[PDB]
């Protein structure tokens, strides 16, 4: 076929029910989620091809970064609580692998500051059990699939994007032989 199981894509031996339609998986220490954000912008990509009634998740992970890595995990889930995911996203990136001005929670802290988000609203939401959860709940996903690398995108809890396995000559075509396979695993 045009799009072979092992190719664009692998299928999950451990499919996952009630799991989001299409949910993405990267780490702000992770060079392939800059390019993914900053170059390609994937996430936007996918969107745009995307039917009517489709959810979009994206979530953090803790095994790059060490300790600095949970932090932003949480700062993700304030971010996600906030609804200021696209204020911080940039920042935190730069801060983590361009500047490397990001070395303490209260480093990451200043990123959201001077987006604007008032201190007082940051350090609530940060100590909230809501944000907690969230936290539990960007956990939760990761562990249900066995993640080991990010970046990752896996549609309706069964399929997982392998973009090892498409051209990377060009960026351009990259992302849209990217974003169609999502959209072919989306309609499957």
């Amino acid at each position: 076929a045009q799009y072979e199981d092992g190719k664009q894509y692998t299928t999950l031996e451990k499919p996952v029910a009630g799991a989001p339609q299409v949910l993405e998986f990267f780490s702000f220490f992770c060079p392939h989620c800059y390019q993914f954000e900053e170059v390609l912008h994937i996430s936007d990509n996918v969107k745009k091809k995307l039917p009517e009634g489709v959810k979009m998740t994206k979530y953090h992970v803790n095994f790059m970064g060490g300790d600095l890595g949970k932090d932003l995990t949480q700062a993700w889930a304030v971010a996600m609580a906030l609804g200021v995911e696209d204020k911080v996203t940039v920042p935190l990136f730069e801060g983590v692998q361009k500047t490397q001005t990001i070395r303490s929670a209260s480093d990451i802290r200043d990123v959201f500051i001077n987006a604007g988000i008032k201190g007082e609203e940051y350090d609530a939401a940060w100590n909230s059990f809501v944000v907690k959860s969230l936290v539990a709940q960007q956990e939760k996903a990761a562990a249900d699939v066995q993640l080991r690398g990010v970046p990752a995108m896996f549609v309706n809890g069964k399929y997982q994007l392998n973009p090892q396995g498409m051209d990377t000559s060009n960026m351009d075509v990259f992302v849209q032989q990217y974003a169609d396979t999502v959209k072919y695993l989306s309609e499957k």
